[PDB]
DNA sequence: TTTTTTTTTT
């Protein structure tokens, strides 16, 4: 049914718009269909417009086809006449035909490779790849996109925009009321959020608390620890969930009976996600390793996270440059860009913590210029919180959170607010 | 690798238990391998235990097939030896072989289906799958892999994590009341512990004292001196262990009789550990050099250290920054990260020392900002003790210790505590 | 009601919003996007607005063959060349 | 004496202890010996242990090698055996 | 070899 495909490519515009990128010369035939599709594709890539019948004829005249190909293309172009068909049905049939033809090409290549490899080494040909590259061509036949989004037309796509507005398909709510009220319903899907604070003042504590809350809200959470082992972060999360004090696990003040009892009482709830903690060596993992980790989790453990928390994002590799090849600014900006690209690609909320230069350690006020590792991070950041803590504030068992950078709302409404962080329990609560 | 797989299935149990389920009768061959695996699977089904060579022989005897196949399988069970290869390599190569054989079977089925399709409809078998069934089997070719430990799940790994809780895994006691009290059972294997003090305050004294304390408690210590020679470090260890003042060691007050007697007395103590001292030129020690000499000499001296000490962290050499760099911050941070990574890879407590800034030499208190030569070190350090010295405390033979940073406990609970120092004895004592 | 009221106006143009991965887009990628908007739709922009220039990737430098003042300036020159060309 | 060197690398543990870290790929020849030591290097860098004969000629030795050099490599692997003498 | 950057220290 290639003739219908070509006729609707030429005479229809919505049809051409819907499925251009999945049209390839290897999908029709070795005869007139491929030739006329080559004509169409040449005109398209040359003039950036759907050719008309006159344009196709003109391209035919100044071509290098023999008599047989000329006659076939001329007849096929003559047959091209517009007909009324269902748009969705046409799209579905195009998907079916493209899938079937890709599978046919794949299996033909498989036959060729297997048959030639069966031959003795002298009889076989080196022009054709060995059996080793069977799976890739086997998996490329199943990796056809079939969906292409060119842009968000402001006037033509206001229905979907309003559906996203009312449905809040982007916001991911917190468990703290103050965070929701300052972020207008939580953090969005493809975003990078930052906790800015000094050394040993509650960065990883805050990230573990956020991970615990997300896990409580039925979310698949992937905690990527860079400074402490898997058991340490899992112990912090255990202290947060089971309400066991962190000192108690060390001192053995909790019996295995009660620990297992509350573990069971947590595991029975259906409002509980899956948490996978994956520590990497300090400065030894990159965004490509993160993507491979996601792929392996999905394939083996059937795990696709919705929240990915990376504690101390700074100690990574940019995956584009050699490690320590550049200065701190360049490599950190590249790592942050890769992290936000991963967040937008997987539509996963990405939380992290930022180091602060010595000029703001033990200081009651923290600004965005006080960030240490780079200035390419705050530009790439969608939300930053200062987690300041002075001696007096630490005495009162609280931290001063400052909204130094907010893209979800105005950062001058509730700029200062106190948070009741419980240092022992690795969890913070709202003062209200 | 049919022979290896069959052998380690018959003999090994860890290999058998790790991957029994990912084994199909059609993975092996059309000849003797399939028959032997059929016999193994039949024996496992009849009796839920791994068979033995005699069991395979008798099962072959009571089996019935062609005499040529009988001889082939009998010869096949004549070569299955123990051959204890590595288990990780075993499972990895078995996974590779299984994936290759699954790919071969899928390819063969695809060829058969395509050949059946390219036939007149009269001469076709309806039992054969249609062309449309080809894609899904391709997924069955790609969706084959052994389950592997990807991350640390917080729920379905809680029992092992509790095992790591009740067992004080990754803990090394200190033989000192305040140290074990503040670290909640010693430092953890694969961490960074640092002493920050001014110039000539007792950093090397402290490291030697810790090395001796570990040596008493049956610990192997890899001392790496960057400033002092091996003889000097051995002398400091002697002064700490034998309670001989540094004056008496080089003034001749120590006699060979007493020295020999005390040495043999410590030799008879089976609780005594093993200590070595490797010296490197100032700024000429590398992480790769750490592993090399230990690797070959580990075979040569059967010595593996629980505690690795690197004197004067600030004057080491990086294994990633190839050329010398004037930037203190980047180089020192990279060196600290390299040290922490080496410690975690070897799973051994790493101790070091650090230099305070020029402004902290005359100060009675030391802050974390007053560190020198970098700010990446306080970020990479799991534990930091400031050895504060002042004239009044020096007169009282006491040095203040202030836990600047602690990931083992709360650094505000016992932040400041006096520790008695015997500089002549080069020893640490706890004030009661 | 407001959307349809704006659509009723004959003085209203067209707005196309396209998001690119941070670092993934390029001046040649921008040109390909313009060609795609001319092909798929009848859209030929008169105003092009980019949130930030330096995020993009140079079409001539491979990845980071040189420093910041060889890629950022190259992208700026490529974007001005795009403006002149279109 | 590359054959003796590789034989004692594979079979003698004490020899591997004092001689392997000072060994390199380009220290034997450009023929089969280089390929054999490359296989050994890959195995040791992948598992931190000396490969067995089976781990060498079965798991490896099935890489992208031409027949002329693959035959030589398998011949070299065949002629490997321990030699009793002092370390 | 020009640049841009974060940084420690006189
Ligand atoms: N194991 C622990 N037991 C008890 N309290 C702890 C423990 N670890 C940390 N704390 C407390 O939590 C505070 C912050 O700890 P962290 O979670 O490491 O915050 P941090 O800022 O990420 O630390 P770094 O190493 O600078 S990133 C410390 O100052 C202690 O008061
Ligand atoms: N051989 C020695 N004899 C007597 N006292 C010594 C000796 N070595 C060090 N000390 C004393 O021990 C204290 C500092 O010793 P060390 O630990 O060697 O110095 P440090 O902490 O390593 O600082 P550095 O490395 O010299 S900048 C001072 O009070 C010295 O007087
Ligand atoms: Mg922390
Ligand atoms: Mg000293």
């Amino acid at each position: 049914m290639v003739e219908i495909i070509l006729s609707h490519l030429i005479f229809d515009q919505a049809y051409f718009s819907k499925v251009w990128p999945y049209m390839d010369s290897e999908y029709f035939e070795s005869g007139p269909a491929k030739n006329t599709f080559k004509l169409i594709k040449s005109h398209v890539n040359e003039y950036h417009s759907v050719p008309s019948i006159n344009a196709l004829n003109v391209a035919l005249e100044n071509s290098s086809f023999t008599e047989t190909e000329y006659s076939g293309v001329k007849t096929l172009i003559s047959k091209l006449a517009d007909s009324p068909e269902d748009h969705s049905w046409l799209v579905k049939e195009t998907e079916k035909y493209v899938q079937q033809r890709a599978m046919f090409n794949a299996t033909s290549k498989i036959i060729e490779i297997q048959t030639n490899a069966e031959l003795p080494p002298e009889k076989r040909n080196k022009k054709m790849p060995d059996v080793g590259a069977i799976p890739d061509i086997m998996r490329q036949a199943l990796s056809i996109s079939f969906d292409s989004y060119v842009g968000h037309d402001w006037m033509d796509d206001y229905e979907a925009r309003w559906l996203s507005y009312m449905n809040k398909a982007r916001k991911v709510p917190f468990k703290l009321r103050i965070l929701n009220k300052i972020t207008k319903g939580g953090a969005e899907t493809g975003t990078l959020n930052v906790l800015m604070a000094g050394v040993n003042v509650g960065k990883s504590l805050g990230l573990c608390s956020l991970a615990a809350d997300y896990l409580q809200l039925g979310h698949n959470v992937l905690y990527i620890s860079m400074e402490m082992a898997e058991e340490v972060c899992a112990k912090r999360i255990d202290a947060n969930m089971l309400d066991v004090s962190l000192d108690d696990i060390d001192d053995g003040h909790i019996s295995y009976a009660e620990y297992k009892g509350k573990m069971e009482k947590w595991r029975e709830k259906s409002t509980l996600g899956r948490l996978i903690v994956k520590q990497y060596p300090t400065g030894g993992a990159d965004a490509n390793t993160f993507r491979s980790l996601l792929n392996e989790l999905k394939l083996k453990k059937n795990f696709v996270p919705t929240i990915i928390i990376v504690d101390y994002l700074g100690i990574c590799k940019s995956c584009r440059i050699r490690v320590y090849s550049e200065n701190s600014y360049t490599t950190v900006k590249a790592i942050a860009e890769e992290l936000r690209a991963l967040a937008v690609e997987t539509e996963t909320v990405l939380w992290t913590a930022a180091q602060v230069g010595k000029q703001a350690w033990d200081s009651s006020d923290v600004n965005m210029s006080d960030i240490a590792e780079s200035a390419g991070l705050p530009a790439t950041a969608d939300f930053m919180l200062a987690v300041i803590e002075t001696e007096e504030l630490a005495a009162a068992e609280q931290q001063l959170i400052k909204q130094i950078k907010s893209r979800y709302g105005d950062k001058n409404k509730w700029n200062k607010f106190l948070m009741g962080v419980q240092k022992g329990n690795q969890k913070w609560v709202e003062i209200e």
